[PDB]
């Protein structure tokens, strides 16, 4: 059903060039105004996240999605023209596209969650060549191992050929330690034998842009 | 016979372009026009911004000699736009006969591009000829469902850090994604060492491209 | 089962501090005092300089929530000292239940007595480690404890960091004699768990110092 | 046998533009040529200067120089960095090798193009039975015989830097270097390789034309 | 018996002044003041040209890590220090060998000057310290035997576990640079080469007095 709708999704991570000015009046309002105008074009900002402290080279993440990649490219450059954007250096910006699963929470469920963890993913070279039953069993068993974490909202979106990775993953939860515990628990899944890359991790706190701007150095 | 070198040059903004960027695109378009008189072809300029944090612009250009493309590259870096950009990745390749090119036979424009380098496993070129022939033929068979994606694979041994540069051009971006996902099922995936960075973006005329960058 | 987030934040000098650095340390100590009043604990500040070309200072701070540590981090970056520094590596973790013991208090909350030196590094196990039969992992973890019994003067901290950053665990070792940390690490190269390691760098090692003497001694 | 007894250190130094050379760059090339002339009088040979621009984003210029001692090449390197051209450049990669038991001593005839890269063999390569190493180095020689127009240099660099060998290929037709390298992918020695990048490929140019053509 | 040793590598931010009078004198006076406090500067080395991202290395050692940290920061306040960017600085100390009873590191026993140096860090394979003791003893004995043809290359092996990213820092001092090259090539035939994970960066250069070193840098 919702697999026939096309939705590109972009996670854009920035770090402070140094700090924001002591007088940062208008910084958040300008960005909120941009986000409001993007919403008129059905470009959705799902959240802005404070990453500072949890990573030395990242401070802010924007999660935005739209029907086309071009809309998100325009949004990205318009953000970089804001006063806040001009105080930031781009760090990591990766797009993904909802594709039908072989055997999406952000489109079905918009209720806010306090924390997020985002990371890219690359499977082993053998993974897509395995017998269909191997991959089906392993993807099924990781679902069963995740059933104890219904409070963690999981997104896994295809990114082949949009960048350096195969999937981008995003986990949303109201309690940060539940993301930690989920990830630790899934280390016991057999699919862990078929992983090549899963960093960088960008983890932080969802905040409204006003509070986000006020809190950054 | 027909020697053609092909170069993909990727740049990122030093910061942003000035608010008043009048003449930035015109100067570059004038340069591309003069290069055309020298049979240096700009196949396209592409907006990479947003899809990568450390890249904003790609130029795909080709010529009969590498020297012509080096000259073109330096002339571009002297333009106002070139002086607002930092070089990120610039890699040349050369059309060579296949063991067992669409960018020269087909010039019709496509909306989107994906460019990435490629390095095979150490033993790939040592496998029995029939093994390579079989896997290369089977990846052709698997790509049959995507005739709307125009593929180029160009040899780059000794021109840089890689063995091949690949470029995929399509009017619908999701078709490039779907092709790449589908070819993950080819046995040739067992003989791969490197395939990044990926540079994917939207083909734009230089005026619109310059206007849209931060 | 009490949640405590712990953060190690590493910085390097942009250049040097000014010849006149009056009030640099005082401003930071005042911030640390205000944070302590809000139950944000600065366990230590450490001089890393010289032992690493790209690091000079580390702060170990911990609190009930990640958010409190994010606020502390940004407030530190606003100090004069903070504005003279470039962030290098900042990684958070928290104690979670061990697989094979019933301890629920991490060592750093149980023992806060001061130690002269520290070594901090992240850790990532082999892909197969958590897939091994339980008894194998139990045995190898038991053996690394047994091999560490000759080093009771090295205080060890093991805290989970899955999904908070690029790693699985953050480890910290606190000792009054720096060579005892070296000798411990060398000795544990004989543990079979070494066959199940993927990543364990960067190492940030240095001398615990009061912020006044730390600021005075930096270039 | 006057070949593998004469001592010769060889250095490949790669630079990139900090940004761009000035529009008025008169005297830049002449100052460098004057230095090269003074170095030749001290038996420091500049085998070539090469335009790498465009073929790599982080490289514009390479100098290949060689001398009887490493110290002479260190002096040459620093003197170049004091020229106006040198002060407009940032060092990128500079690696020395030492001729141990090469055509850069037997053949001075210019060639239009160069490809330079470092090399590290598998950990067990030097532990293989001598027959295996003899066979593979011999077969790889056989595979290169169709490319006599490509001049090959392989120079030991153990302990001078991060590598085991530095390789340099010189040819008048750039496509012949490409074709040689592709052909040698069929050599058994390819099973015993750990590292072979960065590649620095470019066009040999006199310093005047090189300086005029850089951004 | 405890002696920490530190190798600190720097690169020029750009160049030194054309008139750099006083640069070397200030550093030499710092070295003299440090020697009065039993902080030894074993050598300063010109790395330039042999590496694009390094120009100067200092080998210094002292009874405590803290003394070397102070020395490092004091050097960074000199005019020369302020013209340099730190690149790589790694500390180590001699610890008892597994299979010999020597307790004095070579660098404390022999300080006669040598023209050239090669310094690099080292990390063994994950299984190396898990091998049967006899296998490790045999391979270490064989690498000593293969080095017997190079008595003119002075070797130091110091432990660096937990002080940085490595297990050992190695230093080789010789009057003829080609002898270091030849030693390393020869030891590629040792069985211990099957048990290596990391051995770069290599910092190789010429020992110089600080005056001539400063004079020769760009």
């Amino acid at each position: 059903d919702l697999n026939e709708v096309i939705r590109y999704t972009l996670w854009s991570v920035f770090k402070l060039k140094d700090t924001l000015p002591e007088d940062r009046a208008g910084y958040a309002d300008e960005v909120q105004e941009l986000f409001d105008q993007l919403a008129a074009k059905d470009v959705t900002i799902r959240g802005t996240y404070d990453l500072s402290g949890l990573r030395a080279d990242a401070d802010l993440m924007i999660w935005w999605h739209a029907e086309t990649a071009d809309q998100l490219q325009e949004a990205y450059n318009l953000f970089r023209r804001t006063k806040l954007g001009r105080a930031l250096e781009p760090v990591w910006s990766n797009m993904a596209l909802h594709r039908p699963a072989e055997f999406p929470a952000f489109l079905a469920d918009e209720t806010p969650r306090n924390y997020i963890s985002v990371y890219p993913f690359v499977r082993s070279y053998d993974w897509y060549l395995l017998p269909d039953e191997d991959r089906r069993r392993m993807l099924a068993d990781h679902l069963k191992m995740a059933r104890g974490y219904p409070d963690v909202r999981a997104n896994t979106v295809a990114s082949f050929s949009l960048g350096d990775y195969e999937w981008i993953l995003a986990f949303e939860a109201d309690e940060l330690h539940r993301i930690v515990d989920l990830m630790r628990h899934l280390r016991g899944s057999e699919a862990r034998r078929h992983v090549r890359e899963e960093i960088p991790f960008y983890t932080g706190r969802r905040k409204d842009i006003g509070e986000l701007v006020a809190g950054l150095a």
